[PDB]
């Protein structure tokens, strides 16, 4: 017989991706709207990275790369995790994937048997629950509170652990909250994984878009229980290049490259060499990162001051480029609230699927002009 | 508890990929060996395609593309399947994936429930069985005979159909056999799918590397049951670019883009624009294709004549760039036979995992010099 599988029938395709398409299609309709839905830098990818790509193209580096990635990138990855994060990985405990998303997807497909539980901290990124269930696992949510700055309380987390717990997913800096969890809290979560024997999956793609505090890698504390996921996407404005990377226990990494060989073979060879440049050319990349960070910081402060002045509540973010705004003043719920905003000319992502009810997610990864323009419309809505 | 999943523990990572790494590492050791294991063109990707890429880089086309692919490529895809294959698809029934492999992987994840059977014709490509089982399906093998030119007998196929049959996988031109199935046989297989109500998955990536006969797309006969898989990899020497495409029933295509959104988001944006050029610039691409085909043809004939002279058997291929060679004269089995050849300085892929026992797979996608050099070593082994 014909027909789709149950797993695909159960799955929700990316909600953030979906709302972006809608806001983009509305502008084609000539509709004047300010989109605050983007989850990607407005800056183009730095020139040094583009040159590395042109150089690869010219050198004929267009053939298949190994499932785990070109050796050269793996060595630079080992160096980056070591130098920037304190992790003691070897190139063999490193892997390159089609974006950080495929690092996570291949991760779950490699460690989840049907029924295995995965603890997810809410508000969580739209994709965690979907990937966990597509692999057959069960999502166990542990709540994070705004009054606690959206930082996890390791005690609420311990109370959600069961004999079925296979993994715990931490994301700092956080999407959609923008929170940066303290070293102490991360060490605590890392200890729970060691004590109870399960995997800590640390999603660090926003590590460089930090404005206050410091970035701590739990993998320093629990090295054989931790899988660190990262990527070139946010740090270098390389979202469309599709290059992510991860490190951790050699056996899990080796399992992940196996899934890669039977699905995508390996990521784009040109994009791989381009990324090698972003990582090794420290002077040039550090320069881009410093420049983008200060621009985002400047946009964060601008946005937050405006919300405060309009009497809209929002926990002050310390990383990433998102803000969860309490929509109570606008409507009784995020869906109706997001509808009103769209009608006022501003597109936001409702917090429904992030489990951030009563809130809406804003992105300050656009021009100051757009931010100011959005703030005016918020005003009239109120 | 910690531990890998049972599905990943059951899976065999790509065998062809593995033997290539070994032959490549041996040459680094300074070992003098001729590798006939490659499954990729020796030609670099044509200039027009590289230019389209440079133009995209320069225009800042580095952001996320939609899960199904940039609209422009989908429209050109609809035009290609229509113009080149006789398929009546629309852009909405088209999808771009990270290589043809992800088209197939996402396919099976979207239509296979545990226990669903998928008929696979042997010798089959190493990855079909692995992908089928990773999604929970069961592989039902239907044998193809050398004495019948490795062309499937639709009657043996009908006798393998059961109430559990969800799909049938056809691959023409074929890897590893190089056989090109006749229009009649393809129409017959397409009818079985309609009659018994199941999916026909037609893997056509080698459509342009055809030396004798014509390429028929079964999707013309059973359009609502067929999923045509293809890619830029073989036709344009774009293996490392990771761009594949497929068309078929809108609901299945839409399910495939959903899996993409929760795994890789979308393929490389730069590689997508590069591919748009390969498809629309017909004069330039047609020129590359004609040139490469005649070079492969010239290498096929060279290889085959040499085998014939050494008294080694092999069915004469009409497409792709592989040849299944009967290794009886060399050893009692492909594994021992592949071992002897390696020591004689020639690396081949044993037919074990292709279910082509007693055979070894050779690739004539290298210089005439390499082919001649390999033929000398075959001589001394005998
Ligand atoms: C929290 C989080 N983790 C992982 C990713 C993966 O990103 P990509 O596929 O673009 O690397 C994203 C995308 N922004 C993200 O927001
Ligand atoms: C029979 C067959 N089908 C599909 C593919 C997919 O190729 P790719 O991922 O490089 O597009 C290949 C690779 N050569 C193949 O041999």
């Amino acid at each position: 017989m014909r027909g789709l599988s149950r797993r695909v029938q159960a799955m929700k395709p990316s909600a953030t991706v979906a709302v972006n398409a809608k806001a983009l299609e509305l502008r084609r309709q000539g509709v004047d709207l300010v989109a605050l839905t983007a989850g990607e830098p407005d800056f183009d990818t730095p020139e040094h990275v583009k040159e590395a790509a042109r150089r690869a193209l010219a050198q004929g580096k267009t053939k298949y790369a190994p499932p785990a990635g070109i050796p050269e990138l793996r060595e630079a990855l080992a160096e980056k995790f070591r130098r920037e994060n304190g992790l003691s990985v070897t190139p063999e405990e490193t892997i390159v994937t089609v974006g950080g998303k495929q690092a996570l997807f291949n991760l779950f497909q490699a460690i989840l048997d049907p029924g295995d539980e995965v603890i997810v901290l809410s508000p969580y990124w739209v994709s965690y629950p979907e990937m966990v269930r597509f692999a057959g696992g069960v999502v166990v949510e542990v709540e994070t509170l705004p009054e606690e700055g959206f930082v996890p309380d390791p005690e609420r987390v311990r109370r959600a652990i069961t004999p079925r717990t296979k993994a715990l997913v931490v994301n700092s800096p956080n999407n959609p909250t923008g929170a940066v969890y303290p070293k102490e809290v991360l060490e605590a979560l890392a200890r729970l994984a060691v004590e109870h024997d399960f995997y800590l999956v640390s999603d660090e793609i926003y590590e460089h878009l930090l404005y206050e505090g410091e970035h701590f890698s739990p993998g320093r504390v629990a090295p054989e229980h931790t899988l660190t996921v990262n990527g070139a996407a946010k740090a270098f404005a390389m979202t469309g290049w599709r290059i992510g990377y991860a490190c951790g226990p050699k056996e899990v990494i080796k399992a992940m490259a196996s899934v890669s060989s039977q699905s995508t073979t390996s990521p784009d060879t040109i994009a791989q060499w381009a990324t090698l440049e972003a990582l090794t050319n420290q002077e040039a990349s550090r320069a881009f990162v410093e420049m983008a960070r200060e621009a985002y910081r400047r946009r964060r402060d601008l946005l937050l001051e405006g919300l405060t002045a309009l009497g809209l509540k929002a926990v002050r973010p310390s990383g990433a480029f998102y803000v969860l705004m309490d929509t109570s003043p606008i409507a009784p719920d995020e869906v109706r609230a997001a509808e009103r905003l769209l009608e006022a000319g501003v597109a936001v992502v409702p917090g429904t699927d992030f489990a951030a009810f009563g809130h809406v997610r804003l992105s300050y990864a656009t021009s100051e002009e757009n931010l100011r323009k959005a703030l005016e419309r918020f005003a009239r809505v109120l």
